[PDB]
């Protein structure tokens, strides 16, 4: 019972963490959420009811109980129930899927609801929390966006996303949780459809740019700003959308191949100017430090000292139920 305008998609417990500060907004009518995820443990005390939760479950019709950091494990039946999900959650005009690069559960069940809804035509554009504090995090989060960009480079449709890092600049999880929850507000003012000037179709043409733009379908890095000071660093992107209050200058400088212009209503919580800029320029960046911190684990796990084995005819030796040695 909400409001399909807008859909947030809380997927693993990074994005029911992240997500659970929209409950309010959707007891208010502006979008509707759904929290999915392989276990409950992290949804229990949320508002929202059962109805707006869905958790995978095995074979026998049971409820997992988390991956734990094993993407392997289940992937297959997420990819099976995915569309279930679907049929069950309408998905929104505008879809914004929040998950975690780093979990078993998150980094898989993120990535195949984005390609489900971009296979379906569904606007869909993801935030991104990726960790690298194990080095089982680094390679799921590695095999992630490789994943995501493949399947960018083959549905023929990008797949934008708002890439967060944990330990960037040395911010905790609650400062990447309040930036996560800033963007996806200015993503749901965006998508709500009540701007003045900006149309379904501009929209559509602004997150499938390549309609437009005519270049190559890959991941796209969505970065939000507000003022004019975000001209001089950005003055090449691919495209930018931007929403003004009232009497509001426009922006100057910018030279991007796709552009949308939007005016905020007066009731909106928007003061100054919101631009959405897209830009694939920054994705080698974060390539390069992906792949610095996967080569890190792996040289500090070649340098892992071999166990002590016992030896094989010990083990012969241990035939004996018990594997006493007597
Ligand atoms: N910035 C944030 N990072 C988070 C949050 N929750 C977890 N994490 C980080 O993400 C990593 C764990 O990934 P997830 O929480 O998505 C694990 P997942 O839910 O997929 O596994 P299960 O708990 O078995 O379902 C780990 O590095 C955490 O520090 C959160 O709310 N904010």
């Amino acid at each position: 019972a909400q409001e399909n305008q807008v859909h947030i998609w809380a997927v693993g417990g990074c994005g029911g963490e992240i997500g659970s500060a929209f409950e309010g907004e959707v007891a208010k009518g502006l979008h509707s959420m759904t929290y999915v995820d392989t276990s409950r443990a992290n949804l229990r005390d949320s508002t929202l009811g059962d109805d707006h939760i869905y958790i995978f479950k095995d074979a026998a019709g049971r409820e997992l109980d988390g991956s734990g950091k094993k993407r392997d494990e289940n992937a297959e039946l997420i990819c099976s129930q995915i569309p279930g999900i679907l049929n069950k959650h309408t998905p929104g005009k505008f879809n914004i899927v929040v998950f975690s690069l780093s979990g078993g559960s998150g980094s898989v069940a993120g990535p195949a609801l984005v390609a489900n809804l971009l296979e379906r035509g569904e606007r869909v554009v993801c935030c991104i929390v990726a960790s690298f504090d194990d080095e089982r995090q680094t390679i799921n989060a590695d095999r992630t966006f490789k994943g995501l960009m493949a399947a960018a480079e083959g549905l023929k449709r990008p797949v934008i996303v708002s890439y967060h890092m944990n330990g960037e600049n040395g911010k905790s999880e609650q400062d990447v949780n309040l930036d996560v929850q800033v963007v996806i507000s200015q993503l749901c003012v965006l998508f709500s459809g009540e701007n003045r000037r900006l149309d379904s179709a501009d929209l559509e043409n602004f997150l499938n740019h390549p309609r437009v733009t005519g270049l190559e379908p890959t991941i796209t890095e969505l970065n939000t700003f507000m003022g004019y000071e975000w001209t001089k660093e950005n003055d090449s992107p691919i495209a930018f959308c931007t929403l003004y209050p009232k009497d509001a200058t426009k922006v100057m400088g910018v030279s991007a191949i796709y552009s949308c212009d939007g005016f905020v209503p007066e009731s909106s919580p928007i003061r100054e100017a919101t631009s959405f800029v897209l830009s694939t320029d920054r994705l080698g960046g974060i390539i390069k430090q992906i792949a610095d911190e996967a080569k890190r684990y792996i040289e500090h796990r070649n340098a892992r000292q071999q166990a002590p084995k016992v030896g094989d005819e010990t083990v012969a030796e241990a035939k004996n139920s018990g594997f006493l040695l007597f």
